[PDB]
């Protein structure tokens, strides 16, 4: 692709239509790109003894990179309702990306006005990490997305990236990336960058709720013709009845000592939070009372652990320890923000499959009862891997991480990101982009040193995304209506997900994806 | 179709899938048909002298019919569901007709005690009434149709029509029909019978609600070039300033008195009604009150009128007198039965293109003003049709009318069932069904006298009915998500549309169909 | 009515700065512009409800392009949750630099010819 000046290098597709058994989503923003660290590599790491599970060590790069890592950056809210209230599953399928329209711009600060004008001859810097050469960064929910509403113009992230340290100092296998040392296509104003990319066989995401529970899966009228021990005493406690091994077969009646085929999913039990300041202990525990992790003797927060669910029948009020994922609201401080100004994601679909977070897992016996001794009960707080367990996994929002990068390592369990959505062994590939450097008047006399005068400048132009999704078509045979999403009819003030007053785009709500309902 | 005792005529199919661009309906229900009137048929009449807008003229035959003009007879409640949250529209194509494993029984009370046995001789009698010769009895939101619920046996209704009357008495012009004088079907235990029809082009109907209302139609933020009179008199109101001729360019501001393209839909003004039983008029107005029409001087009550809408803004208390279509929950008397038993239905979808039922129309002006005379208003309650308007039709809800034959006469207007649905000049014909007459014990001697002793006999077997429906599918590009049915996640007492605890089945509420929406 | 043509071109996008006191006006070559058609009539019609901003009448006037807004569903000055919110970025648009161009087509349907008589006699 190679055109003028005075001729765009493409056009504005943002649109999205179904084809019943999948759906393709196009999404373009207007993007800007600073001059990042000045043009220069700059190793980075922890301060002088400021904190000690948080050391860290790596590098900050002059390249800027493209992140679409959110759902919101493809699907409309009304889009997201299609999708979520008829679709038993969905998954990615394929993937282009192109960059054009492209513009740069350098700035003067002669006395106290800033001029901007056109640098046509300047040029910028594309290229994609397709053999996952450098550290795959995205799938951290971090920020410098492509904005929810397409109105919205967004700033390009920086690069940097994390090696091996030891505290705050590194250690001899540590890596260091030039991102030069990469072959990147140089644009003009009338060059793009094209792209596509095909994604890899996973799972379609679970877009439902089972109807059913693990425990009550049998027949309700029918008796087993197994049997259990249920009394090991408690005979005709008259005369001369001290113990006795009795039987019962199982029935409707004994529904919860009836034999069993599966168990309940793995847990990892997290700490009980209210959302009313007073039912709480006292104490300020979000550390030293939380469920954790250490890797070389480095404590790491266990935020989302496994699937496990928010709260049993008849709460609604209390949720895990940083048991869940949580989005802040439009407009609210990064450093303690109030309960009213966060939205916390209630995972109580899966009640059926998963253990509660905050609640115990079950119950283990730990010594040889006799006559001398007294069976002995412990309750297990952390369950392993067992033969016959099944599970849900997290669920994922409108505004939610949709992919993440599998780890290169010798062994993995199931490689679902934790924070949900579709691991990918190979995931897209990371879009890095920076302006050329440009240098600003050089001496008649041949200096060697480093060179440090610079024209300043930015860079800004559209970016479009076009993904395709395969989508698990709704098949049930339930006679009553499902549960769907719905806005309020009632007479309200705001409009959900719309832009207010003074144009200020604001999603109201975390939106889940199990509304529909299947069997086990 | 011809087969044996032994032998089956036809298998249970109760189904429906989805073409994404169709959805077909199969429905498969038992049915039971005793012997009416005695094998004759019998004039009827009004009481003499009971009542004089009743007062009516007809006959009574012995032939049940078959009636599935209600929804429920089709779509499941989850159906319906789907239907309803996804399409513009839709409408009827195909129909496919099928009575089989046909069984007769004949009954006998030989001492205190009934027995029931086998006639495999027995015969019954089928015929369609496919060049609408007989009176159309359907469409009139009789009893009879197939159970909502596939699991519940019916009884066959009965046939009867009315003719022309004075009265209690008839006219010359009365006409008397005899269906022993139509080629039918006549089927043994092992035969069946077939049926198959095409609907005509009929629009489809209105699956949504306009996002915009006729009179919020411009731009909010340019004026016209059009202008209007707004001042007669107020003016520089000082001295010497009696009146003037003073001109207002139209403007956002002036909303309501721009100049306009179209008009409200007609008007036939209904009394308005509280559910709060205290809020009303301490008389008995249900007839004296009520809007009504009378032919050839006999008042009849206009039930349903023209679309109209049934409340304003910030009320929903308010509903006309019968200016809608109600329904009666699960078991609750057909004489007075209280509100808490009946279901009232809602149209607050069409505020935007009809009048409200209860309200007024408008403003009509009816003198010449000058100065010797001042300007005099009328308030229209009542209007014909008019160049410019428009409107929309009534909903129709999961138990209401699918379809209704328009009256072959010289005029109509828009032949749309006032009840909702859709108006057919050629509409499902009727199909008669009948118990063959088996005549009793005859006399060793010859007598002329009519014959009367009978066999007593009953029939019972199945019917399948399957529909084609097309579907008009939505087109919006709405950002924000739209209102959906859905059911209550809440921990309820029982399930909505289910049977309870001794096997009956009910219906929660009337459900309409407009909750996607669509621009004017 | 019968058939239509439309053509934009010859477009010049120019971008101003207010220094001190003066306002210097500049061309940006680079800079582009967006255009659509509502064809599926899918955007609220705000025509034909006599605003202002149509072509002058005289060919030598320049006119200024009107601004889009539209009405929704409303009880009051509070909304429903049945009114429909719509963006125009959501919408597939050419975008032009200058030297590039829009065209256009479009067919009337069938609609009665207007009176442009009267009647001689009367009813
Ligand atoms: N997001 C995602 N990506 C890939 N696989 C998934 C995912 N979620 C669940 N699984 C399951 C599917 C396979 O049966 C299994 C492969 O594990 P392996 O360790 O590859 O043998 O892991
Ligand atoms: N249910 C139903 N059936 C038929 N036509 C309908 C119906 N609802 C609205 N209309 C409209 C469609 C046609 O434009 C018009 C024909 O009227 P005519 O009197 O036939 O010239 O009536």
């Amino acid at each position: 692709g190679a055109d003028g000046v005075g001729n765009s290098s493409g056009n504005w597709h943002c649109d999205s239509q179904w084809l019943g058994d999948r759906v393709i989503t196009t999404s373009t923003r207007t993007w800007a790109l600073p001059t990042y660290n000045n043009h220069l590599y700059k190793q980075i790491s922890s301060q002088s003894g400021a904190s000690n599970d948080n050391h860290y060590f790596g590098y900050s790069t002059p390249w800027g990179y493209f992140d679409f890592n959110r759902f919101h950056c493809h699907f409309s809210p009304r889009d997201w309702q299609r999708l979520i209230n008829n679709n038993w599953g969905f998954r990615p399928k394929k993937l282009s990306f192109k960059l054009f329209n492209i513009q740069v711009k350098e700035v003067t600060q002669n006395d106290g006005t800033t001029t901007i004008a056109n640098n046509l001859t300047s040029t910028v810097q594309v290229f994609t990490d397709s053999e996952y050469q450098l550290p795959y960064v995205l799938g951290s929910a971090h920020q410098g997305c492509l904005p929810p509403f397409p109105a919205d113009v967004f700033m390009v992230p920086q690069y940097g990236y994390l090696t091996l340290n030891n505290g705050s100092q590194a250690v001899g296998r540590s890596s260091f990336y030039c991102l030069e040392y990469f072959p990147s296509q140089m644009l003009r104003t009338g060059n793009n960058f094209q792209f596509s990319y095909t994604f890899e066989d996973v799972p379609f995401h679970s877009s439902y709720a089972h109807s059913q529970s693990l425990d009550r899966l049998m027949n309700p009228l029918i008796d087993q013709y197994l049997y259990y021990l249920n009394r090991t005493q408690g005979t005709t406690s008259g005369t001369t009845n001290q113990s006795r091994l009795l039987f019962s077969q199982a029935g409707p009646q004994s529904m919860s000592l009836q034999a069993r085929n599966w168990l309940p999913g793995p847990c990892y039990r997290q700490q009980r939070l209210s959302k009313t300041a007073n039912d709480n202990n006292n104490s300020n525990f979000p550390w030293t009372a939380a469920s954790k992790y250490h890797l070389n003797g480095r404590d790491s927060l266990v935020n989302p652990g496994p699937a496990m669910a928010s709260h049993k029948d008849d709460e609604e009020k209390f949720f895990p320890m940083h048991g869940n994922l949580i989005f802040g609201k439009e407009g609210t401080t990064a450093s303690n923000a109030e309960l009213d100004n966060v939205m916390i994601t209630d995972e109580e679909e899966i009640r059926t499959t998963n253990p509660v977070a905050t609640e115990q897992y079950g119950t283990v016996a730990n010594n040889l009862q006799s006559s001398n001794t007294a069976p002995t009960t412990r309750t297990v707080n952390d369950q392993g891997a067992l033969p016959g367990m099944v599970w849900q996994d997290r669920d994922v929002y409108l505004q939610g991480p949709i992919w993440a990068k599998i780890p290169h390592t010798d062994g993995h369990f199931h490689p679902s990101p934790l924070m949900g959505g579709f691991g990918l062994k190979h995931p897209p590939p990371q879009i890095m982009i920076k302006n050329t450097p440009v240098p600003a008047n050089p001496p008649t006399t041949f200096s060697p040193a480093k060179f440090a005068s610079f024209i300043t400048q930015y860079s800004t132009g559209q970016v479009s995304v076009e993904i395709e999704w395969e989508l698990q078509k709704e098949n049930s045979k339930r006679w009553n209506p499902e549960i769907q999403y719905t806005s309020n009819y009632n007479k309200s003030v705001n409009v959900d997900f719309t832009v207010d007053t003074n144009g200020v785009y604001s999603e109201p709500r975390p939106i889940g994806t199990r509304y529909l309902t299947r069997n086990l």
